[PDB]
């Protein structure tokens, strides 16, 4: 068994190795990368996502989300309050303002301490889930807008043609903007490229221990748990590394910097925060190894969790028994 | 299963919890601490090993050992060259001299980098394995000179009375002084208290993965491996964290500071280095759970490894089949 401690692995593909996405994901897994639930990939020195980021101020964030916290410092829920549209130029200026800017800090460790101590007392604004891409059309390797689709993977493995098209999303962040504990829709993989700006810190639980996190979550958020058997799908629940330690939940942490890829693996619970103004791009993907996770994925049928048009087909084909109840749920 | 990632756990016993050594070791293990191979224990704020360290300059280091390296930066062997006796006062002055002092550095991470890059190009002097204790006679808790003996544990578990008496050892360190990869004699536990001075960085492999380290060691030190089936017992072999990563060996690292205890668990391979002038005290101990490790411990019978008077009895009772060949070995 490779990577039995489930450590987060960091990869440095050569230009040649960076030419076949599926092959390299399979290679990473042959080294046990998936057992951590998250891997970092540093692209070849000669590679670039696009020429410059000089002309991105005019992107619209149609619905910025103010992330409002309830609970205690290390155990809280966050709800998203919709705000008026703003351009990325306006957003960046807001992120850099005295009210929202990254505070003085010694290092990543000091900033993490400040995040968990102080996060709940501020309400940062997140420009999340914006359909689009910042990869140059001519970028041929690891272009998140040119990956093979989940629908084609499911067709290749199961011999069934289905509707749907999955495309990338942009995320414009500032200090304290947060992603709550979750696995991907249908326990898919995700790939995240940090285009520019300040770092993003990640926490992850190994897939083999995901049910331990779920059990702790039910204990820590009893109301939410009664409401929905898969409430973590709502992406509202935060639990600090201190609280995870106290409860013996195995986990790992790593900081992603601009120019680096992170891949999350099937059923790898993850959460994190942004250090300051930044922009990331992400998309879900699948491999043959995902199919069995897709079949076993928990579903929110309470109506809260956002269902994409594409997920109908995944549930319909992989989870026919669950399909009706899930459908009437939302 | 507690601590399935085999993370090094840090404990903060209260004064009340610090009153029963065996009980607290058992508690730590009930939380899965042993799976890492190493745990840190921070004593209660009210506890002290002794009043001051003002009067320790007159301790004699009868045989200081100059640690001379051969091999490459990340894979080397060290031999111990005997030097003339010196007092701890003289040793401390040598450790603080321009030739031997800790170099300027940003943090522990920068110093670790410097250690592994530069260790082989210098020959620091180690005052190791000095029989004695710096615990005050009146220190009633976690006094390493007042622990129950291995001989009494073996008697309590196996009903056999044996000769021998195990006592503590002092270690006077300076920058770059090194302990090579090893498990304890008879795969016993050890406890190490850092009395004073600069830190000690530890690396450890989880006991469940010890044979992976051994296999890599045989590959990296082929000559030594041919010479002795348990050559790591010689305590001469160093392998850097970079090399361990490259070869997929699961391991963890932690830095011990003055006033802190480290416990190594049965068959937990460990290695490390001192940051600067310091003084540690250590002793081996046993629990009921050790007996089965004692029975399976590998032995050096090539004559190189130092056998204590006490180990005869352990091998004689726990490994009667191996006893003859081991005895003629040394
Ligand atoms: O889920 C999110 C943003 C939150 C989406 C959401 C949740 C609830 C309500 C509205 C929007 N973001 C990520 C997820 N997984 C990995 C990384 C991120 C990220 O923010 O870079
Ligand atoms: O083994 C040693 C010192 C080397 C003993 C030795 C080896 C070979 C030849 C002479 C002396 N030291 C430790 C072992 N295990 C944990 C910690 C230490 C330590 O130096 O604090
Ligand atoms: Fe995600
Ligand atoms: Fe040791
Ligand atoms: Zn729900
Ligand atoms: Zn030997």
């Amino acid at each position: 068994a490779q990577n039995p401690n489930c450590n987060i692995m960091i990869f440095h593909p050569t230009k040649e190795e960076f030419n076949d996405f599926d092959k390299y994901i399979a290679y990473m897994e042959s080294q046990g990368a998936h057992r951590a639930g998250l891997a970092k990939i540093i692209p070849p020195k000669e590679w670039k996502a696009r020429e410059t980021y000089d002309n991105i101020s005019e992107i619209l964030i149609a619905t910025p989300l103010q992330q409002v916290a309830s609970g205690r410092a290390g155990v809280f829920t966050q709800y998203h309050k919709k705000k008026k549209a703003m351009t990325v130029g306006e957003y960046r200026h807001l992120a850099n303002s005295k009210k929202y800017q990254t505070p003085p800090h010694q290092n990543f460790e000091d900033l993490e301490r400040k995040y968990w101590k102080n996060r709940i007392y501020n309400s940062p604004i997140y420009g999340a889930d914006i359909s689009g891409s910042l990869f140059d059309e001519n970028t041929k390797q690891w272009n998140l807008g040119h990956l093979g689709t989940i629908q084609d993977l499911l067709e290749k493995e199961c011999g069934v043609v289905i509707e749907g098209v999955n495309t990338p999303y942009l995320y414009f962040g500032m200090w304290k903007t947060t992603f709550a504990w979750h696995t991907e829709d249908m326990d898919l993989y995700s790939i995240n490229y940090l285009h520019l700006g300040e770092p993003k810190t990640w926490y992850v639980v190994p897939p083999e221990h995901g049910q331990r996190l779920e059990r702790l979550a039910r204990e820590l958020f009893p109301g939410s748990s009664r409401g929905c058997g898969a409430f973590l799908r709502h992406k509202v629940a935060l639990i600090s590394p201190t609280v995870l330690k106290e409860n013996g939940i195995p986990f790992n942490r790593i900081t992603q910097e601009a120019g680096e890829f992170m891949v999350t693996f099937p059923y790898g619970y993850h959460a994190g925060f942004n250090h300051g103004f930044n922009c990331a791009e992400a998309i879900n993907f699948a491999t043959p190894r995902w199919i069995d996770y897709g079949k076993m994925a928990s579903q929110c049928s309470c109506g809260e969790a956002r269902v994409t048009f594409s997920m109908d087909a995944f549930v319909r084909i992989l989870q026919p028994e669950r399909y009706d109840l899930w459908k009437r749920g939302q």
